[PDB]
């Protein structure tokens, strides 16, 4: 099978057949439910398994709570309502999880009592659904998702917001050193924070092929917002009784697809070496051979060499297959590196070995494959952050009124604007490059992204680009999926 | 807090009581939904992290299938609707809307995952097929719930798997069978009876079904602690996972089906609890040890505090995860009963008399046995000591079982058995029209159901003697099974 959609000219095509071809994805006959293959719920195994290990740190504990959340207790126009069991009919409703905040916060009053019971800090990893009429992409936005959610409660606004930018960095770290992407800090506006949240903090992605914006992941600052809904109150260290300080932050299986709109290239799939399940794949050569059973033998070798080192592998023997075609199926996979071994390098105790970022064939003794796969694992993951960040700082350009800012999103841009914050120009921005985009599937609307927590200087008598009051920050703007 | 019921005999109680003040579940607003808080997710990871990586040896991989299917494909089963059609949940509203297509969602997931199996199956290339999913599945049955054991919503994974004929998907049930035994004894200490399920109970759709069986001989309750399902072709045929073969002919995979829940945790509970509380095998526990200091106002109470800091710092620069009780407001004893409440295995305590002689005392959580053992050492015991805790823990708990289960030729045995807390060893005929016939009657000369039901028929048979009559019916007994009250 092969990709017969370029990816820089026909995006959401390219992206379709990639994630179908590469057996990420398997679609479904309920629309925004997809089933994740061996190969993309390994993805999601890593960064679980990473994520875990740094939560634990911060002593955060895992738990799961119930799927089901009453009527009552959720008081929204994207929830799943379950009404029967067989043929009978519930007493009353109940929804599916669109979030747990409501589900976790009225028990844990039962679990806070004075200063001595916190800092909280609990994770789940589970499915939520939301059920949007709008139209689905797979992994970016979906009915039913994969993710973990982190809720702690403090005892002030201190460690609270110390822990949301823990957990914020946590998030980077899981894009760059996991997924290759790199992604930019920042906190959202007040039309597009959090509902009932304090502040919340993000990290944003760009996907530069298409101009598109998308959200990474989310800590949020609850402050003391639902523990007055909920009443979580503790008696402090003066008998006083407070209220605790609240966050949650999320990331969900969207990681997958933001790092396959990444990497991902016309050949297929391209797979940061820590996220797939094969790191190198050992293609023989039988053509011209004086004892198959040697090609075997050398072969089943360096795949006992790698895995002895921890290195996993799969040894592509099938007798049927040209090489090419098997080149071909491994680079449509996205296995980062693959070795060739034809009975001349048999013949001179080397190998083949070519990475799939750029291709680049190297023939090495096998007395230090094991060594040089490590490097090139290495190299791999670095050259597709590197190519990534420079893509990511040529998509903004800083633009000073709103004059500039069509045409930038017109190149497939982020524009970085100085921005009055006030929020019913939220809305206004939002209508009015919507109109004007109206001239040549998604929307064409730009929203404020992030205000990036590292910020350009302010120059003194800055006008807002969209308003012409007094700026107060720098904002990215784009469209986003 | 404190366990105020006393398991032997009122068990209900101690249970509810065990669960909730060893901080294990919380009580949800939806009955028979329960929260796993920490120290109860804990041993589901841990037990999931042995189980993937096993099941990674056997080629099968981890996936990822919606919560959510179609009546289309939830009916094209035959018996399948049968088994599961009035525990199903149904979605009928989308925010603010009410639209005609209802879907379900899971209480198994053979339906959702066979409807794709044809398009991926086309070829003996692209056999065997393995799959597991680490889930959550609704069955909302009208019943009252029991936290763990029997509960509307759960976590389980389910493993499915297709293969090109008998021998490949019979051999992979039994390796999955004894991988659920090595779950059960190698991390809860739980020992249980391998065997197959009766043509009444087995699983909706099989050709038959493999189970692990536990007994809580406490109350004489059976629990079915995990399964392993030979579908054969059943669901082949019905959602038409044909292949071709190496002569170019079509064949129907073979296929296995495979299954356990967080009931595992609650068997755990109900086999090593005792009348303090939690008894954790330490694999599943995330502390090990505790360490509790002893003030006298005979020493400093800082050189014990530097004394068990010392010791801490030792056992965590070895991997094992340990928690130091500074609480300066409670007593000694007060934290003695907090943490076997809570089930760490082992508590070091320290006073003046041991830090005198560089040394201190080691408890074991499980018979409470006092060890005495000089610092530079303490490490190596606490090791060896985790280690045999988890075989007594296992040992005992083997004997409970195998004096729990009396060997009868007669029904007029079966009752003195039931109403002793035992389960049953009867020849039996195994026509299913029995199983109903004895559930009533047993049921009705009881004083959860009086009935027993038929168990397993254990893979480990006795010898049958040639003219051995069925215990309830009188016809020539085929083999020996295992019949019990349960949950
Ligand atoms: C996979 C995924 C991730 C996140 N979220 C949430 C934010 C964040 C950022 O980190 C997070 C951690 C919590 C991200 O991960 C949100 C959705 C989602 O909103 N689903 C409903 C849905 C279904 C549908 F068919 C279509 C649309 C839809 C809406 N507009 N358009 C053009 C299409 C929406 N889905
Ligand atoms: C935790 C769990 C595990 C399993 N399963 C099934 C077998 C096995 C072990 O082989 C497995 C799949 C792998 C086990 O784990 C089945 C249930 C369950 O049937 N839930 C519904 C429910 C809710 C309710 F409130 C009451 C009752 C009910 C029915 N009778 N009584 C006296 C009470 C049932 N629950
Ligand atoms: O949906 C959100 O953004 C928050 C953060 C994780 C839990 N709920
Ligand atoms: O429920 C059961 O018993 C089977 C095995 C796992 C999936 N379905
Ligand atoms: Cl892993
Ligand atoms: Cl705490
Ligand atoms: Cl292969
Ligand atoms: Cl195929
Ligand atoms: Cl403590
Ligand atoms: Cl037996």
């Amino acid at each position: 099978m092969a990709i017969t959609s370029k990816k820089i000219e026909n995006f959401s095509d390219w992206y379709t057949q990639v994630i179908v071809k590469s057996e990420l994805i398997e679609y479904y006959d309920i629309s925004g439910c997809y089933i994740l293959r061996p190969a993309a719920y390994y993805i999601w195994e890593c960064v679980q398994a990473f994520f875990n290990k740094e939560i634990k740190k911060l002593n955060v504990e895992n738990s799961y709570f119930p799927l089901f959340v009453t009527k009552n207790k959720l008081e929204s126009p994207e929830v799943a309502w379950v009404t029967k069991y067989g043929d009978s009919n519930l007493p009353e409703e109940i929804a599916i999880r669109p979030t747990s905040e409501t589900i976790m916060y009225s028990v844990f009053p039962k679990w806070i009592r004075s200063y001595r019971d916190l800092p909280l800090k609990l994770n789940q990893w589970n499915t939520v659904v939301r059920w949007e009429f709008k139209q689905p992409t797979p992994f970016i936005r979906t009915r039913e998702f994969l993710w973990q959610e982190g809720h702690t409660a403090h005892k002030n606004e201190e460690e609270a917001v110390k822990l949301v930018f823990d957990i914020l960095d946590l998030y980077r770290r899981w894009y760059e050193e996991y997924l290759a992407v790199p992604i930019i800090k920042g906190i959202k506006s007040e039309g597009e924070k959090f509902g009932g949240a304090n502040f919340t903090s993000t990290a944003e992605a760009f996907i530069s092929e298409n101009g598109r914006a998308i959200q990474a992941a989310t800590s949020h600052y609850l402050g003391t917002n639902f523990a007055k809904m909920f009443k979580i109150e503790f008696e402090d260290e003066n008998e006083v009784k407070q209220y605790v300080h609240q966050t949650s932050w999320g990331c969900t299986t969207r990681s997958i697809g933001i790092m396959i709109m990444t990497h991902g290239d016309d050949k297929g799939l391209v797979l940061p070496p820590n996220v797939s399940k094969y790191k190198v794949v050992i293609v023989p050569i039988f053509y011209k051979t004086t004892d198959e059973n040697a090609i075997h033998s050398y072969c089943k070798d360096i795949e006992k060499i790698l895995k002895n080192a921890q290195i996993n592998c799969v040894y592509d023997d099938r007798a049927s297959y040209s090489p090419g075609y098997k080149f071909n199926h491994w680079e449509l996979r996205g296995i980062p590196i693959r070795i060739e071994v034809g009975p001349k390098d048999l013949q001179n105790n080397s190998c083949v070995i070519v990475r799939r970022d750029n291709n680049e064939k190297c023939n090495v003794k096998k007395e230090s494959v094991l060594l040089e796969t490590q490097q090139m694992l290495v190299d791999i993951h670095k050259n597709l952050f590197l190519k990534a960040k420079k893509k990511l700082d040529d998509s903004i350009v800083q633009v000073t009124s709103f004059s500039e800012v069509m045409n930038a999103l017109n190149k497939k841009k982020m524009v970085l604007a100085p921005w009055c914050e006030d929020i019913a120009t939220e809305e206004e921005i939002k209508k009015e490059t919507q109109r004007l985009s109206l001239n040549q599937t998604l929307s064409g609307a730009m929203k404020p992204l992030c205000i990036p927590l590292d910020q350009p200087p302010m120059p003194p008598n800055m006008k807002c680009f969209w308003s012409g009051k007094p700026a107060k920050r720098w904002c990215l703007f784009g469209r986003s999926y």
